[PDB]
């Protein structure tokens, strides 16, 4: 028998630690579950299934339903693209945008792109995050309250209008080295923005906003550690490229990414591997001294994709490179993709031209639009 999910969504605030993911790896790899007789018994059962995107829960004694039975495969958007709410258009409006590239890239790599600007807060992959991270929030901290974290710049901006969204107060820290719209979007939106002339990368900011945290008494929402920004991706970022792969008639053989907190690439490969093991995770290493806005090198620091057992291949990438594939990508298809969005097209390109790559469907996720990039877009020309 099959029941809603949101009912029994307590669980996000109770269930703690990643051995519930082995629960989502058996459901998606046989693509059935087994039906609870005492759905509150299971705490671990049933996160997993709202983990992989289910809407519902099998519940009785003995049976089982498939992924489709649980609405892992329910279309959300309406066909018509109207939505009551902006919030609401956030949460429906999905799958994000799979492109497939007129880019060629050889021993028969087929490179798709997936458009995570067509979110509509931030116009990247971190609004998806921010609405989980601070929908939690909302049972528990009352309205009013400030919430703070440190970043690069997309998901302050996401921060700032989502939390808005929910009542809540919003103060964002970026280094100075951050883009420009970072540090004036979240102003616009009713934030606080705090930054560090000296702080040369974002996890560097992390002790400050630690310590005033201590101080002044605001939720420090710590997306490098917080569970929920792994959970979104999971059943948002990751559920859709397994989706979206099926019904596309892709032969999804590999997905390429760059890596902040690395919450998308990690969730995107554990859930696509736990369907099939065999599918590349190619994860982009910027190159040392150089800075791809956005990103890092894993050693600075991420808590998914060391912890989780995910395999995945590095490929170093120059800022200048990436900025190369930008500019291609531009020529191609006439998207225009944020710097590491070219950083993870070309760490593909790489391993495709190394013939480290079977021949088939990979799926890029592009984190956001070239448009707000518009200095390392002029540097690149010239
Ligand atoms: C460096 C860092 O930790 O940034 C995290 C976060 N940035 C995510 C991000 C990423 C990386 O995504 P995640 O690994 O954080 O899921 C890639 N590209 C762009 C343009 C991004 O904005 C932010 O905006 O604060």
């Amino acid at each position: 028998a099959l029941a809603d999910i949101s009912g029994y969504l307590d669980v996000l605030d109770s269930v703690r630690g990643f051995s519930y993911l082995e629960n989502a790896r058996e459901v998606l790899r046989s693509g059935e579950a087994r039906c609870l007789g005492n759905p509150r018994s299971e705490p671990e059962y049933v996160k997993a299934l709202y983990v992989i995107g289910a809407s519902r829960i099998p519940v009785g004694d003995g049976c089982s339903h498939t992924l489709e039975e649980l609405g892992v495969f329910d279309i959300s958007v309406p066909g018509e693209m109207v939505f009551p709410s902006p919030l609401d258009f956030f949460e429906r409006g999905k799958p994000t945008p799979l492109v497939r590239s007129r880019l060629q890239l050889p021993n028969g790599v087929r490179v798709w792109l997936k458009l995570e600007w067509y979110n509509p807060f931030s116009l990247s992959v971190a609004d998806r995050p921010a609405v989980e991270i601070i929908s939690r929030l909302s049972r528990r901290v009352e309205k009013g309250s400030l919430v703070a974290d440190a970043t690069s710049s997309n998901f302050g901006v996401a921060l700032s209008a989502v939390a808005r969204l929910y009542g809540y107060r919003a103060r964002v820290y970026l280094p100075g080295a951050a883009e420009e719209f970072g540090k004036l979007l979240p102003r616009l939106l009713g934030a606080q923005v705090i930054v560090d002339p000296e702080a040369p990368s974002t996890v560097h900011l992390l002790p400050r906003v630690m310590k005033d945290s201590k101080n002044e008494g605001f939720v420090h929402v710590n997306q490098y550690y917080n569970d929920a920004n792994f959970e979104a991706h999971m059943r948002g970022t990751a559920r859709e490229i397994f989706v979206q792969s099926r019904r596309g008639g892709l032969a999804l053989r590999g997905v390429a990414g760059s890596l902040g907190t690395s919450g998308h690439m990690s969730a995107a490969a554990f859930y696509l591997q736990s369907v099939d093991p065999s599918i590349r995770a190619v994860l982009v290493q910027p190159a040392q001294g150089d800075s791809i806005p956005g990103i890092a090198r894993v050693e600075t620091g991420m808590l998914w994709i060391n912890m989780l057992d995910i395999s995945y291949t590095l490929a170093e990438v120059t800022l200048e490179e990436a900025m190369e594939a930008v500019v291609e990508v531009a020529r191609s298809d006439g998207l225009v993709i944020g710097p590491s969005g070219g950083a993870a097209v070309k760490a593909l390109a790489k391993k495709a031209a190394e013939g480290d790559l079977e021949p088939g469907d990979y799926v890029v996720v592009v984190p956001d639009t070239g448009f707000k990039y518009l200095s390392l877009v002029q540097n690149a020309l010239e």
